[PDB]
C-alpha cells in the first residue's frame, strides 16, 4: 500500500537530513550554482593548497572518510529492519557498503571541475588532482562516475532511498540471514521507485537507469581498492605515527 | 501505450528465437528428466571424455563456440529497432562491449550446479570435471557457474531474456561513444518493455525488474575477472592461439 511507502520515504530523507551534514542541496548552491554570503577557498595549485601535499592530501581523504563510515552507521541504523538483523550481518553490511556509499555521496560534492571539501568551506580543482604522483589517479575515475550521475538530477530525498538500498545489498560475502535483507531491500526499492515516479515525472525510466548505475560504482571501488594496495607498495615504515595508523 | 510495448516484446522474441539456435526452452528440456530422446552423454573425467576429444583443447573449442554466439548476437542485435540507424562506430562499440555480458547470461540457461550442456545439448560436462583442469583452466569456468546459479533463480523465460539482451546492448554508458542520446533513446523503449513483460509474465514476483537489473553488476564483475585470466594464460601459453575477432574485442 502506498501509504507506508511513502511514509518510509519521508522517514529516509529527514533521517538523511540529520545523519549528513552537507546535503545535496546546499553542495549544489555553492558549487557553480552561486550565491552571496560566502564563496569558499579555491585550491587550484601548490601554493593555493599549501597545507602540505599529496601524501598528507590523501591522509586527509582518510580523515574525511572513517568520519563518513560513521555518518552513514548512524543512517543504517535508521532504516527500518535493519537493527533486527543478526549483528554479524549489519558489520558485514557496512563493511562492504561504506565504499559505495562514499563515492555516491562524493558525486553530491563534485561538478565537473572539482570537489567541495573540509565541510565545503573549500573547493580542490580536478585539476590540480590530476597534477600529483602515483596519487594524481586516485579522485580521476571518481570525477568520471560524478559527471555521469549528476546527470540524472537525483535530489536529496532519492538519494535517501538509493542509499539505503545500497546497504541492504543481499549479495555481501559471508551473510548468514540473507532472507530478511532481500525483504528489506525489496521494500525500499519499491519506495524508490514510487519516489522517483512522483518527483520526476517526465523522466522515464530514471528508477531503470539509477540501478544501472551501480554496475559503474562496484567497478570503481574494485579499481579505487586495488589501487590502495599499490601505495601500500611505497609508503610503508616508521611508525612513530602509531595508533592513528591503527585507527585506519 | 502498452500496444506497442507488447508487439516490440513479441518482435525482439521472435528474433531472438531466430537468432539463437539454443533456447532456454529445450536446454531446460534437455536437463532435467522431461524428453529422452534428448538425454545429453555426460562427461565428468577423462575416460568419458575421450568419448570425445584436454585442457587446451577445451579451451579452443570454447573459443570457437564464442565466435559463434558473436556471429548470433550480431544478428539479433540488427533486428533491434533503431540499432542499425546509428553511427556505424557506435553500432560496433554497443557489440564490443555487449557481447560478452550476453554471452554469461545466456550460458547461464545452458547450466545448472552440476555442469553445463556444450555441442548444441548433445553433451554436458561435469562442473567438478571442468573445475579439475590444469592450474589456470580450472578457474576458467567456475565463477560462470556461480553466477548462473543465482541467475538461474530469477527463473526467467526466452520472452524475458529476449528484452533484457537487447537492453544489454543498447548501454550507452559504453567507453568512446560518439552519439549517446539516440542510444539512451532506444534503451528507454526496450526498458518500458522489459518492465511490462515481467509484470506480465512473473505477476507475483515482487521488484523482478529491480532485481534482474542489479544482475548486470554481476556480469561486468564476471567480464573483469576473465579479462584478468586472459592476461595470465596468454603468458603462461605462449604456443596457444587466441581467434583474432576475440582479441578485436578485448582491450
Ligand atoms: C548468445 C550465445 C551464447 C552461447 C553460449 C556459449 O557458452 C560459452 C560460455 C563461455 C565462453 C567463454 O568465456 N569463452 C572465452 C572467451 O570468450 N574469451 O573472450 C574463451 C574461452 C574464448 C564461451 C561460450
Amino acid at each position: 500500500e502506498s501509504a507506508d511507502l511513502r511514509a518510509l520515504a519521508k522517514h529516509l530523507y529527514d533521517s538523511y537530513i540529520k545523519s549528513f551534514p552537507l546535503t545535496k542541496a546546499k553542495a549544489r548552491a555553492i558549487l557553480t550554482g552561486k550565491t552571496t554570503d560566502k564563496s569558499p577557498f579555491v585550491i587550484y595549485d601548490m601554493n593555493s593548497l599549501m597545507m602540505e601535499v599529496a601524501i598528507r592530501i590523501f591522509q586527509g581523504c582518510q580523515f574525511r572518510s572513517v568520519e563518513a563510515v560513521q555518518e552513514i552507521t548512524e543512517y543504517a541504523k535508521s532504516i527500518p529492519g535493519f537493527v533486527n538483523l543478526d549483528l554479524n550481518d549489519q558489520v558485514t553490511l557496512l563493511k562492504y557498503g561504506v565504499h559505495e556509499i562514499i563515492y555516491t555521496m562524493l558525486a553530491s560534492l563534485m561538478n565537473k571541475d572539482g570537489v567541495l571539501i573540509s565541510e565545503g568551506q573549500g573547493f580542490m580543482t580536478r585539476e590540480f588532482l590530476k597534477s600529483l604522483k602515483p596519487f594524481g589517479d586516485f579522485m580521476e575515475p571518481k570525477f568520471e562516475f560524478a559527471v555521469k550521475f549528476n546527470a540524472l538530477e537525483l535530489d536529496d530525498s532519492d538519494l535517501a532511498i538509493f542509499i539505503a538500498v545500497i546497504i541492504l545489498s543481499g549479495d555481501r560475502p559471508g551473510l548468514l540471514n540473507v532472507k530478511p535483507i532481500e525483504d528489506i531491500q525489496d521494500n525500499l526499492l519499491q519506495a524508490l521507485e514510487l519516489q522517483l515516479k512522483l518527483n520526476h515525472p517526465e523522466s522515464s525510466q530514471l528508477f531503470a537507469k539509477l540501478l544501472q548505475k551501480m554496475t559503474d560504482l562496484r567497478q570503481i571501488v574494485t579499481e579505487h581498492v586495488q589501487l590502495l594496495q599499490v601505495i601500500k607498495k611505497t609508503e610503508t615504515d616508521m611508525s612513530l605515527h602509531p595508533l592513528l595508523q591503527e585507527i585506519y
